[PDB]
């Protein structure tokens, strides 16, 4: 689940009615473990289910799971410090 084509080809069967949907989740490292709404990083193995409305799954990643080696080498330190800053 390495790369960003990897974990798109798990979310062909994902919730039609999830507000969230495969391309940002696959972006943000996730990839969908087959049950409900969830799904897990492919780095850190965190595990992120009932997505909401207006959720982005980078400021999920970072909010949950701010220590994951991919999201820091994507996003950086600044913007996981940022979406703590105000929650
Ligand atoms: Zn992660
Ligand atoms: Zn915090």
């Amino acid at each position: 689940m390495q790369t960003h084509a990897a974990r798109m080809r798990t979310f062909m069967y994902w919730p039609s009615s999830v507000p969230v949907q495969p391309e940002q989740l696959a972006a943000a490292g996730f990839y969908y473990v087959g049950r409900n709404d969830d799904v897990k990083c492919f780095s850190c193995d965190g595990g992120l289910r009932c997505w909401e409305s207006g959720d982005d799954p980078w400021v999920e990643h970072a909010k949950w799971f701010p220590g994951c080696e991919f999201l820091i080498r994507m996003k950086g330190q600044e913007y996981i410090n940022n979406i703590h800053l105000t929650h």
